[PDB]
């Protein structure tokens, strides 16, 4: 008691060394306040915080007993009085990943320089994945009133350097994310399934440049949504569940739910596509919740018309209100995926709003953006590293 | 491209090191594997693992351009070609909660020893709380089929050096845990409700004798409660929110309640206590599951007995079982909390099984134990840490 002493030792790593350190200063009236190590390519730091007698820290014995032991093996010590001294580090104020395919130094070196200009501290850095894509992040303090400048001067990082940069809040109820949901087209499925019903009409053509259209958001989705669809009109019903087994998976999708399913997150999907193609699919991927349109069909025939109501662009976010008030999960907690401009009130009204591989009106209001063909990098974001990942998936 | 080189950065930290290696990186062909910094006590390290041509590996430009920058501000720095080397570290297998009010070094000391005895090696160690006691967390790595050797020998350890010592599964799923149930007496609320009913009968004497009795194991429960609720016949049913008026809760339960709710936790109450006294409380606290018993009573008086069915040993299982079904909840991924034999079919059920403050009968069989009286250190045991708790707190 009485008195507090800061030991840190530092040098390359050895075994037995923590354990001799105690040993020794268990010779001395040590109690411990806190404790930090870490090696990192075989570079030891252990710094201890203690207080012990104001007869013992007064004393050349404990730095001796403690130098003697620590400079034998090989490594160095340092011991001094402390008193004025944070005894434990406060928790960071954000994190933000680094996603690239590379991940150039010059990129690195952006991003750590914005970070710095805006007087952000990083209080730790490490790797989250080495594939499908290299994964950094860094645990940061941000100055109150600034994580605005800094997730500008890092998007303007991450347009001019060819990495995604995601700044996201880092505290302990944000962390705890619980729902997430996806629109489907081009985020968990491969491409456009409405030009893959086009296609069966010999008109992915119109449809595609419309689909294209609408999805930067030049047009507005219902009527984008009715010209699109009415191309379809005298199609067979059978068209439907010829389209729903020519659908792909984004590389990636698998993964990624099944990892959502392991952290007990509820899951969903949020479409303008058409409810019978993406059910048969949905139950596949035993999914939460599905919201989507619906098309008409007359005598086994679609007729080219949407059986309302129309699930627009107002209509997923209410979509995602719906499904997290029955799932008892705060919009703060909620994920929501997409690349549209269709997504844009559902990436907003969600806690963390992501765009996948999206078109520029959705990536200009997003909270984070992913850029690679692997909806996998999702995961990450949500503070999974690749090894975890590989790990649990080993253990089956 | 081409070869990886791996650059190793330590010393007394100054700002902008980090921007500054980054920097002189980029002059050459530099992408990057792999980035861990720490700052521990004012010491840096920074691993950066990185790939690079040939060509520039092979010259002795990279390194004079590196060291160059690095010694001129004053920290060491190494260079080294890899190409054998993991590019990321593989995630820890287990964590290890020390919690102290001291921690000796003795008692840290014999903790780092047992872990090496059987191979364990430490990953990182941390503080995680400066108050209401000391708390240190080791992250480690486990070799297979040792753990069980490892809880034994560090329960030993607890019991020696007067600290809590627990050893939890570090995997992705078994981290997210999503459920917890308290028992309600001497867990959740200070002292034994049935000895405060019991005292308004003038019998607190036979009833405590009796509850200390049974909560140690050594008598049947049922038996038990019938003998200890028989003392209350002809108490007037007033007594019972008198007594729910007396009820304190445990210190740190507000801390824990609130804090679970930030996470997302359902949280509940598993009693063979008195649904009346219970349910009052349950509401304050907003619980989302409660499971009692329930006394008879005839005229306004309490006739001494329970309506049936009586939650028993088996039934607090049961009983967790069925909120964790109506959750959505697996089993793996729920934590139930007591303090008596009562208690140990409920705790072995549990994903993560904790003894409060309690009876041998149930430490003995616990998967974590807690000897201190603050119920919030049951959120480290949760992986939460003091300061994000009082950030979060702050924020309101
Ligand atoms: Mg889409
Ligand atoms: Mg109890």
């Amino acid at each position: 008691p009485k008195v507090s002493v800061l030991i840190t030792v530092t040098g390359v790593d050895q075994p037995g060394v923590t354990a001799t350190l105690f040993e020794v200063l268990s010779r001395h009236g040590v109690e411990l306040l806190n404790v930090e190590q870490v090696v990192i390519r075989h570079r030891l730091t252990l710094g201890v915080l203690v207080c012990c007698p104001a007869d013992v820290a007064d004393g050349p014995a404990l730095r001796h007993d403690v130098e003697a032991a620590i400079r034998k093996v090989g490594l160095d010590v340092s011991i001094e009085r402390s008193d004025d001294v944070p005894i434990i580090r406060e928790p960071s104020t954000h994190t933000i990943f680094v996603l690239g395919r590379p991940i150039t130094a010059a990129a690195f070196g952006a991003v750590a320089r914005e970070v710095a200009a805006l007087g952000v501290n990083i209080d730790l850095i490490r790797g989250v994945s080495d594939y499908p894509v290299i994964g950094l992040e860094l645990r940061v303090s941000v100055p109150p009133g600034a994580d605005g400048a800094l997730r500008t001067a890092l998007n303007r990082v991450s347009s001019e350097e060819h990495v995604d940069v995601a700044v996201e809040d880092y505290t302990l109820e944000r962390r705890a994310k619980r729902l997430i949901v996806f629109d489907v087209d081009s985020t968990l499925v491969q491409g456009e399934v409405i030009e893959m019903l086009a296609a069966k009409a010999g008109a992915e053509g119109q449809v595609a440049a419309i689909t294209d259209a609408a999805m930067r958001g030049e047009l507005d989705f219902a009527q984008s949504l009715q010209q699109r669809v009415a191309t379809l009109a005298g199609l067979p019903a059978t068209v439907i569940d010829e389209v729903a087994g020519q659908l792909e998976l984004m590389p990636g999708a698998r993964t990624t739910l099944r990892t959502l399913r392991r952290l007990g997150y509820a899951c969903g999907v949020v479409s303008g596509g058409f409810r019978r193609i993406i059910e048969p699919l949905a139950e596949e991927l035993m999914l939460d919740y599905v919201a989507a349109n619906e098309l008409e069909i007359v005598d086994g025939t679609l007729t080219g018309r949407v059986v309302g109501p129309i699930i627009d662009r107002a209509g997923k976010a209410t979509a995602l209100r719906e499904f997290a008030q029955r799932a008892g999960v705060p919009m703060a907690q909620t994920v929501a995926v997409g690349n549209g401009a269709n997504n844009i009130d559902m990436l907003a009204a969600a806690g963390l709003g992501i765009a996948f591989n999206a078109k520029p009106a959705l990536r200009e209001v997003a909270d984070a953006s992913l850029s690679h063909p692997y909806l996998d990098t999702v995961l990450f974001l949500l503070g999974v590293t690749r090894g975890e990942i590989e790990a649990a998936d080993a253990i089956d």
